[PDB]
């Protein structure tokens, strides 16, 4: 497609550094490169608590025209 590619998509985050605050979504289609910061994520995040998921969590976001591919915007969590 010519830019973006959707709004509202489902996929499976890794790897995310805390400490400066980015990681990356493994878009679930043909396996593309979602970059994810920090300032995407909705709402506020607090710095407790254990067992939510664990590795490999379920997240809402948009697939949205990044640099080389795609980045990610209006994103959600499992709770």
């Amino acid at each position: 497609m010519k830019k973006v590619i959707a709004t509202k998509v489902l996929g499976t985050v890794k790897w995310f550094n805390v400490r400066n605050g980015y990681g990356f979504i493994n878009r679930n289609d043909t396996k593309e490169d979602v970059f994810v910061h920090q300032t995407a994520i909705k709402k506020n995040n607090p710095r407790k608590y254990l067992r939510s998921v664990g590795d490999g969590e379920t997240v809402e976001f948009d697939v949205v025209e990044g640099e080389k591919g795609a980045e990610a915007a209006n994103v959600t969590g499992p709770g």
